[PDB]
């Protein structure tokens, strides 16, 4: 459909690989650096400055300061996940609420069937069909971060007209231990 035919004409396909130095110690990044899973217990890793030490998050290796970019994530039948972008200077040590005011523009799924925007306060989304693949779209200059169902092209949510000042990284968060990973679709 138009989603597949047009996405690369309008947004540059990012090749997103997960950065293991950023991943909370309870997360596992695959060898190909496209998938993340959770362990039962935190692994023994350094508490280096880049690492999220409280939130179960991991970033992409590359950030954006301009332009239009997109990537796609296979959420599959996971019951819990949140994805989007965050500022380079978010608080990585200790808790902060993941909200736009704190430098996070994310949405996702909790409890199998509760889709939300991670706004302050959180807002519930009503999705007619559960997505299996989500496209994440950034237009830095217009300030828009949009999410689409990458199979049928349907709109999930847009953060509109944000005045970004920092570099933005792709961010991914998983809280649950489940058989299916969260995986980036390769460009
Ligand atoms: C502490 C458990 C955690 C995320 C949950 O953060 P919290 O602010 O409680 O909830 P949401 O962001 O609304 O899901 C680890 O990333």
């Amino acid at each position: 459909g138009a989603y597949n035919e047009w996405k690369k004409a309008l947004f540059k396909p990012a090749d997103v690989i997960l950065d293991p130095k950023t991943a909370n110690p309870i997360l596992l990044v695959s060898e190909d650096q496209r998938s993340v899973q959770r362990a039962k217990e935190p692994q023994d890793l350094p508490d280096n400055p880049e690492r999220f030490n409280w939130h179960y998050c991991v970033l992409g290796c590359e950030s954006f300061i301009s332009g239009r970019h997109y990537w796609e994530v296979e959420v599959g039948d996971r019951k819990e996940w949140h994805i989007g972008v965050c500022s380079k200077n978010v608080q990585r040590k200790g808790w902060v609420k993941m909200t736009p005011e704190n430098g996070f523009w994310t949405m996702g799924l909790t409890d199998g069937n509760k889709y939300r925007t991670l706004t302050e306060p959180r807002t519930n989304l009503k999705l007619p069909k559960p997505p299996k693949k989500v496209g994440v779209f950034l237009d830095y200059e217009t300030g828009d971060i949009s999410f689409y169902n990458a199979v049928d092209g349907s709109h999930i949510h847009t953060f509109l007209d944000v005045s970004f000042s920092e570099a933005l990284y792709p961010v991914f968060r998983i809280l649950t231990l489940e058989p299916t990973a969260l995986t980036i679709c390769p460009a």
